[PDB]
């Protein structure tokens, strides 16, 4: 499995699927790269504590619920992406800043 969501707002947060690439990301909001037997949690330098508390949810969410618990949640940050996460979308470029979430 190879998807991508994006996690933002302040009002209400939700999860949704974007590409799988670099270009999807911003420093912002929280994004969970989802590759089946590990599921990549990031968030960016500028994300709010509502994005950082739904993707630790939304990542639970596909271990738990979707793998029956046979997943592994890796949790990083600007700067601290493992190599697992750059093999599949290659080499991070500078990422934008991120729209303001609507509050």
């Amino acid at each position: 499995v190879q998807r991508l969501f994006q996690v933002k707002g302040r009002r209400v947060v939700r999860a949704t699927e974007v590409p799988v690439s670099w270009e999807s990301f911003n420093n912002g909001d929280c994004f969970i790269l989802d590759l089946g037997n590990n599921i990549h949690q990031w968030c960016g330098s500028n994300s709010n504590r509502y994005e950082r508390l739904k993707a630790t949810q939304v990542s639970k969410g596909i271990r738990d619920n979707e793998r029956s618990g046979r997943a592994r949640v890796h949790v990083s940050e600007e700067g601290t992406e493992p190599e697992a996460m750059l093999q599949v979308l290659g080499p991070k470029p500078a990422l934008p800043a991120g729209t303001e979430d609507t509050a």
